[PDB]
């Protein structure tokens, strides 16, 4: 009997064709009405690019119009805000983001121009405002970071409630971890914390109903520790050489794989799992913006 | 026998006599300048007004100036809002806070009339900036709770370190709860927060090496569920006043324990000083 997979890759191409008919909806119920996003970026990092450039076609597709805004190298601390507190104040932006990390030849400082973002708009969710509204549990209107609301989507996904179940959460980061606890707290399950500085962590990753992996830590996570029936959630992305493969490397989650399937439920493999989650996620948050704006 | 008590009055005696000295310390470097801190009320609960007392008591004799706005019953949300702008704007008012709960018999909606309040003298840290940053483990930049920053102080107290203990929150609201975890979480412990909807409770409450209860139901977590040697903080006011933990039973399994009163109550009033003395030093840096 061994788990069932979750394929973030299907998942995620039902949420974004579904999110197509809501935008087209929205636009013909209320005339004139655009969604719209901007991507703020600062320098020309090849990595961002291609994460812009998916995003943008991600929002097209969806009918949602994607605004990018690329900024030089050369661009200072004082530009950079001018067009976050411009873009706050543009009432045809529903929500936005800053690409990170700042590709910039002077000194920004990162948290300032995150934080200068207004939380009403704040798509991927990082803001301290939006942080702390949703660590308190005002899950109804707040953001969620794209990485942790797929998470909750796959949990969901498998039909078995939270509430009541206990979760682990190993990381606690503010992209994941944190947020992760947040998300699965307020959906009422028994939610347990743990870090590199927790004791006997196969002990504790054993007492999850619900497991949520994301440390960076390729594999750690053995089968052996999954409690039998689990349901397990892998964000990892680690990349290994192999010859094997097309690109000559592989990519292996923070849990092993081929033992934790023998003992979960319900298992998201890695290349195909909360990957493929992320940009409908962003774009999940952008049309709840402007259904908020809307109203 | 029985477990150590962690004695809220004496220990919270020792940090008001600490803040004082700093008081009058910063009063002969600036003379004239005086910290001040100002508690708005809406309504008129027996016990929110025995409460402001006490902080008000404390206040005083630690050098602090204390000003009490209580505003009636018939007040409205934007009236509140009113209020706040004033005390954001007026220079001379270094920290601030609304008690709570807000007792009108109009709807005030708390969180936006709590987060109108400017984070530099969100003495409560009950702002959304200041728990974002709790939340995430920015412990530079922010106020605090006063209750969970108060039970920090307790454990620590015990001597015994923090790091790599699995803890046990009970309760999970944004004055005592919610944040608690942050802070135990913040200082390297494994957390569990446990709610209404957890189940088999009991057997959550036995792996807590460190024990916060904070559900507001007397004597509801029971002493066979302590893992034995634990530490105990027990933040529950339950009407006789008891805890939410079944004191006499705890004792006998725990390690250290407060008790209830005199535990972290006084230890509540003495962390909101603390972070008055500090937003008003912030303000002369
Ligand atoms: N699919 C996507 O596109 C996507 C998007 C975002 C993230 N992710 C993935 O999520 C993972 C984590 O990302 P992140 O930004 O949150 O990472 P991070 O900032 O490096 O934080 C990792 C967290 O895990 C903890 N940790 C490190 N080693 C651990 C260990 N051996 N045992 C228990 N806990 C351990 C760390 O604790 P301390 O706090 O004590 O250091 C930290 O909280 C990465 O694999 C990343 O690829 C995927
Ligand atoms: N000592 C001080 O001076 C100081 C200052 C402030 C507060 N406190 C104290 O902290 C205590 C609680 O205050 P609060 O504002 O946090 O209370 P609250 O708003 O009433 O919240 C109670 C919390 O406990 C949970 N809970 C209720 N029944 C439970 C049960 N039977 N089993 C497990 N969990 C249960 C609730 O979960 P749900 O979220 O699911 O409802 C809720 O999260 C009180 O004693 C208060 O006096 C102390
Ligand atoms: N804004 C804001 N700040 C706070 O820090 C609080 C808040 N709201 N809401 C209500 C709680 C109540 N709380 C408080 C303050 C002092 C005492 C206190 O001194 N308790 C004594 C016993 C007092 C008695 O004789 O009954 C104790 O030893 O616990 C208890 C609660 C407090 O101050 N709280």
């Amino acid at each position: 009997a061994p788990a069932e997979i979750l394929n973030g890759k299907e998942i995620s191409a039902q949420i974004r064709a579904r999110l197509k008919n809501q935008v087209t909806q929205l636009k013909e119920q209320v005339p004139g009405f655009t969604p719209r996003l901007a991507i703020l970026q600062v320098g020309n990092r090849d990595d961002s690019n291609l994460y812009i450039n998916v995003k943008l076609k991600a929002a097209e597709e969806i009918g949602i119009k994607a605004t990018h805004i690329k900024l030089p190298r050369t661009t200072t601390e004082s530009e950079v805000m001018k067009y976050i507190t411009s873009l706050n104040e543009d009432s045809t932006v529903h929500g936005f983001l800053v690409q990170l990390p700042l590709d910039s030849e002077n000194s920004i400082n990162t948290e300032e121009v995150i934080n200068a973002i207004a939380p009403e708009k704040d798509v991927d969710g990082l803001t301290s405002i939006n942080a702390g509204r949703l660590a308190r549990g005002d899950l109804n209107d707040c953001f969620i970071p794209c990485t942790p609301k797929g998470c909750l989507e796959l949990i969901k996904e498998t039909g078995v409630p939270i509430a009541g179940r206990h979760a682990v959460v190993v990381g606690r980061s503010k992209i994941v971890g944190a947020p992760m606890h947040d998300l699965l707290l307020w959906n009422n399950a028994t939610v347990t914390t743990c870090h590199s500085k927790t004791a006997h962590l196969d002990e504790e990753v054993n007492k999850g109903d619900i497991l949520v992996v994301a440390t960076g830590q390729p594999e750690m996570v053995k089968g052996e520790w999954i409690k039998p029936g689990a349901i397990v959630i892998d964000c990892g992305i680690n990349y290994v050489p192999d010859d094997k493969k097309p690109n000559g490397r592989k990519v292996v989650g923070d849990v092993a794989y081929d033992e934790a399937k023998e003992r979960a439920s319900f298992i998201t493999p890695v290349p195909g799992g909360v990957g493929p989650m992320t940009v409908a996620m962003l774009m999940q948050s952008t049309v709840e913006s402007a259904k908020r704006f809307l109203e």
